[PDB]
């Protein structure tokens, strides 16, 4: 069953925060772990009516003056916080998009481990805020059978969970056995439909298949976490489809381990899935890597970045 961390605050007072909010930014400086605290025991929807309430009091806009007061990953984080969650995963894909390059990691991320339903209402804001097609724009900057897993995987059309044809479990375990062994490399086609359409009780049931055939599982196979769209994208679907908390609690073990932090991975992880399944990532964290999301973050965050994230944590 899905739980994240933040849920709405009893006895909210969208007035009251908003005068706090209004007191901690006026004036020389700002008070950092006023609004630090506030808002991230507020849920999305009660920082949206806050915005509200601070406009009607005050005639001023929240998010810019948060934008002014606030400086750097902080500032980034609050801004990510305010983002209403039916918009941003819409946002981060837009700016994975936009300009020279794209970033395909942000891509594979959010495409492979959204829900159908998530995708379809995705695609709909998308359109709603920026006036394109996800699809064209995902078109436009993607090529090869990177794009047509892409697009594939956007017509939010998996397959029911019901008839479990064994025949075709067996079937399907064959062809992503061959596919394997030729490092992904031949039949595409095939496996591109298998990987994007079948259900995803029907796709559990072939990665067993696969590990009773060749005596490992289809990730080995796949294993180059690192060079190659196409590849990185069937490890996000492979493990999104075993499941999508261990899949969200590996891309966050990989963005603190090592020299630097991929902040930008950090945030949107910790802030998208807030309300839905941060919780489920958290256990799913220290199952498989030994330490707790908290600490990795303690000893890699600093300042009042960290103090926010350790809240949401
Ligand atoms: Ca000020
Ligand atoms: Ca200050
Ligand atoms: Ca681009
Ligand atoms: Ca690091």
């Amino acid at each position: 069953v899905l739980r994240g961390t933040v849920t709405d605050f009893p006895g909210f007072d969208g007035r009251a925060d908003a005068e706090t909010l209004r007191k901690a930014m006026k004036g020389l400086g700002t008070d950092e772990e006023s609004i630090l605290t506030l808002l991230t025991s507020r849920s999305n929807a009660q920082r949206q009516e806050i915005s509200a309430a601070f406009k009607t009091l005050f005639g001023r806009d929240l998010l810019d003056d948060l934008k002014s007061e606030l400086t750097g990953k902080f500032e980034k984080l609050i801004v990510a916080l305010m983002k209403p969650s039916r918009l941003y995963d819409a946002y981060e894909l837009k700016h994975a998009l936009k300009g020279a390059g794209t970033n395909e990691k942000v891509l594979t991320e959010i495409i492979a481990s959204r829900t159908p339903e998530e995708l379809r209402a995705i695609k709909q804001v998308y359109e709603e805020e920026y006036g394109s097609s996800l699809e064209d724009d995902v078109v436009g900057d993607t090529s090869g059978y990177y794009q047509r897993m892409l697009v594939v995987l956007l017509q939010a059309n998996r397959d029911p969970d019901a008839g479990i044809d064994e025949a075709q479990v067996e079937q399907d375990a064959q062809a992503l056995f061959q596919a394997g062994e030729l490092k992904w490399g031949t039949d595409e086609e095939k496996f591109i439909t298998i990987f994007g359409t079948r259900s995803v009780s029907h796709l559990r049931k072939v990665f067993d298949k696969y590990m009773t055939i060749s005596g490992f599982q289809i990730e080995e196979t796949i294993d180059r976490e690192t060079s190659g769209n196409l590849e990185q994208l069937l490890l996000a679907v492979v493990k999104s489809i075993r499941s999508i908390p261990a899949y969200l609690a590996e891309t966050l073990y990989y963005a603190m381990k090592g020299a630097g932090t991929d902040d930008h991975t950090l945030i949107r992880v910790m802030v998208s899935r807030s309300e839905i399944d941060l919780f489920n990532i958290r256990k799913e964290f220290r199952k498989n890597f030994a330490t707790s999301l908290y600490s990795m973050i303690k000893g890699d965050t600093s300042g009042d970045y960290k103090k926010a994230l350790l809240l949401l944590c």
